Formats: structure tokens, sequence, C-alpha cells
């Protein structure tokens, strides 16, 4: 429920740990919703769990992205709701919006709320490029 240990029988199970004590931190506002820019690029080489700070926002999407948003093409949001303190780690589908589409890809995330206010997400890589994980500044 609330700890992360890695597969089960696999060389990368590991020291459990509490997601909310060890992520990266990202302060990336060109992942904001609200962020046209031109240039594209891709979450393909993401692991791990990851907290999202700054004025591109603290959370994902909750609803379908336009394209050509978060400096990526098809950009990605979170198929859900987000979990509250007490529900440990809940898995959760993201979708990529593309081609009329607003789940043309998908793959799985995890999602887990903090102590403090926040929330993580395991993010490990992407289906295809140029795909990026949003975060809303709402
Ligand atoms: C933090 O997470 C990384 C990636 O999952 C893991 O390799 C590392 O052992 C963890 N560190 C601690 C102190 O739990
Ligand atoms: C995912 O999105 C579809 C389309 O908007 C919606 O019908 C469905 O209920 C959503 N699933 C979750 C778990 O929110
Ligand atoms: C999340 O749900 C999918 C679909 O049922 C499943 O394949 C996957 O193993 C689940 N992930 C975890 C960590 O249980
Ligand atoms: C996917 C299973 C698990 C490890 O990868 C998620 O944290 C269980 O600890
Ligand atoms: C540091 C995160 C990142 C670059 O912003 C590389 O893994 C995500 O694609
Ligand atoms: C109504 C807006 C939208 C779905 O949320 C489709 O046009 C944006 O992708
Ligand atoms: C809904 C009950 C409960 C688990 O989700 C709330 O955190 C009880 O611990
Ligand atoms: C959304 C994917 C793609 C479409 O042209 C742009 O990165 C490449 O196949």
């Amino acid at each position: 429920l609330d700890l992360d240990c890695g597969a089960p029988g696999t060389p990368e199970a590991h020291v459990c740990f509490d997601p909310c004590q060890n992520y990266t931190l990202l302060d990336e506002p060109f992942r904001s919703t609200e962020n046209s820019a031109g240039s594209q690029g891709c979450d393909k080489n993401m692991s791990g769990w990851y907290r999202f700070v700054g004025e591109g926002g603290v959370r994902m999407s909750e609803t379908c992205v336009q394209v050509h948003r978060c400096q990526t093409d098809a950009p990605m949001w979170l198929n859900g709701t987000h979990p509250a303190l007490g529900d440990g780690i809940t898995n959760h589908t993201a979708c990529a919006h593309w081609s009329g589409n607003c789940c043309f890809w998908k793959t799985e995330v995890l999602v887990k709320a903090c102590p403090g206010g926040y929330h993580v997400y395991r993010l490990e890589g992407t289906p295809w490029c140029n795909l990026r994980y949003c975060t809303d500044p709402s």
C-alpha cells in the first residue's frame, strides 16, 4: 500500500521506500498545459517517482489536453482522479491525445498523496515520442 519495494523476485528488488520521501523534483514550467511553445521533447527517459513544482503546476491534468502543448506533440493526462492522503499507492491510466483521440496512446502511472499536501507520480518512460506528462497550472 504505502511503500515501493521493487518488483518481487527481480534484480531491481530493493530496500522498500516511501515515495513521498524519495522522488525526483521537477520545476519545468514548459510542462504546463498552457505552454504552446514550438519546441517538442519526450519523457522517454523518466523512471521512478516524480514531484512537480513551479509555475507549470503541481499536478497532472485530469482532463484531456490539446495537442502541441506541454512542450510536446501528444500531451499526456491522468484518466482518473487523484487520491487522498491515506489511500496509498494507486494505479492509474495516463492517456496521450493525438489525431482526434484523447487516448491515442496509454500507459500505467502510479500516484500517491503525501503529507504536506502534494502528490508524487511513478512514471516509467513513454509509449511513444514525442509525448510528455503535462502539469496543470490551475
Ligand atoms: C530511492 O529510489 C531509487 C529509485 O527507485 C532507488 O534506487 C533508491 O534505492 C531509493 N533510495 C532510498 C534511500 O530508498
Ligand atoms: C477516462 O476518460 C474517459 C473519457 O473521458 C471516461 O469516460 C472515463 O470515466 C475515465 N476514467 C477514469 C477512471 O476517470
Ligand atoms: C495496474 O493495473 C493494470 C491493469 O489491471 C495491471 O496490469 C498492473 O499490474 C497494475 N499495476 C500494479 C502495480 O498493480
Ligand atoms: C509495480 C509494483 C510495485 C513495485 O514496482 C510498485 O511500487 C510494488 O512495490
Ligand atoms: C529531468 C527529467 C527529464 C527532462 O526534463 C529527463 O528524464 C524528463 O524527460
Ligand atoms: C474540449 C477540449 C478537448 C478535450 O478536453 C478536445 O477539443 C481538448 O483536448
Ligand atoms: C476509504 C477509507 C480509507 C482507505 O482508503 C481512507 O484512507 C481508510 O484508511
Ligand atoms: C505524436 C507522434 C509524432 C507524430 O508525428 C510526433 O512526435 C511522431 O510519430
